[PDB]
């Protein structure tokens, strides 16, 4: 819901994400990544799939992040796809893909993959 | 680096990738898939990171589509992660995350996974 | 190391993995899944990186099964690539793809992701 | 179904993959890569699945290799996951996982993922 994604929530790295989710499915927001090539925040965009199932499924919802900032420049982007399970205890479980830009030939070694699940805090 | 990103692209399923890349590192558009539970056209948003390196790399960039519009909601949504490469071919090499909303017995299901090249052809 | 990694373990959801190391590298076993298209064990057969570093690196690995037996035949398979960190507590910790086989134009949807984390039993 | 997947195929790398297909579902082999802290050859061990279904689809495979033979140790392995198609032109379209041993530290970027498409050409 968007209510529910809205506010700030940390992942087991201790990265941070501050998001706002509008009536319209969008998703906005800053980025601070505890680990790799990266310092302050970043700007965050994304979409949710804003009615969901009733029935107690996760909305799905992605986002992305360009690291690239006025501190730093790493030239590679990160997107998150996973879901939402609001509740008590809500939470966004997600794999993500980070691309760097490579020349043809090291493209093979472009891209790494993850997961990372985020806790929301209280507000 | 950057610059003809902005266009109508195609992917080898022959679906349809319409962006607008701003100056400060946004994307928008629409995106329109000639496959799945999808019809008509939905929004897109993204990011791509600029200044790209001055060794001829690519430009990495991200964006995500949720698939609910006024005709369907499939109950999920994609990221496409890569780099664009401009030149006489442009060419924008992704690799996918589609993720459906599941119930927490589902959720070792939730998510696919693929690569989709889109050029301006 | 072979003997660290031979052993009984179990995941997350509760499947089970028998494995024994061998001295040349390789890696043979059964698999028994708790969810999906699966019934009885499965063969597995696999390959660790027998000489990894000293240091507190994990041991790269990875192994695969073809989802059919003599009861079940679900016409896919299954790879687990990870690293195995020992210890008191030793994890075998993974990212996998479930490729299911289809006609040409549905091998869009055909591969599924995901992590599993396991859990050594004594003995 | 299964069949002519026993052979040497070649990837858009230029690796080499030598497999042997045995009738109960095994994968034995070598393979060279063209690219990365690899020389010369490498043991694989693999499973595919048979008896395929009867809807002309693909038979589910997928091998892996550990990346340390006489010559070097990149202590790392990869496993790839895909189907092959037989026919005139034979397919085996692949997704792979490249994970390096890392500390705990590092373990958010262990693990690299790709594609690969192999021919008999
Ligand atoms: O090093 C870079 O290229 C930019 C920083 C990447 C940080 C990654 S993105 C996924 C994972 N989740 C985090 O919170 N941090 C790492
Ligand atoms: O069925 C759904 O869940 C909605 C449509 C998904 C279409 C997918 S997203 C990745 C792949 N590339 C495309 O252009 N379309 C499919
Ligand atoms: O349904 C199938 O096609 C065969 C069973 C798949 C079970 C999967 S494999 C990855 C994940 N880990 C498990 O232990 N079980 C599921
Ligand atoms: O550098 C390493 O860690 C060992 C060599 C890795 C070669 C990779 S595996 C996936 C891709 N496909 C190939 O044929 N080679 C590269």
């Amino acid at each position: 819901a968007e209510a529910g994604i809205t506010g700030t929530w940390y992942n087991q790295l201790g990265s941070t994400f501050i998001v706002t989710a509008g009536a319209d499915g969008a998703l906005t927001g800053t980025y601070e990544s505890a680990v790799g090539n990266a310092e302050s925040r970043y700007v965050l965009t994304g979409r949710y799939d804003s009615a969901p199932a009733t029935d107690g499924s996760g909305t799905a919802l992605g986002w992305t992040v360009a690291w690239k900032n006025n501190y730093r420049n790493a030239h590679s982007a990160t997107t998150w796809s996973g879901q939402y399970v609001g509740g008590a205890e809500a939470r966004i479980n997600t794999q993500w893909l980070l691309t760097s830009g490579t020349t043809e030939a090291n493209a093979w070694k472009s891209t790494l993959v993850g997961h990372d699940t985020f806790t929301k805090v209280k507000p």
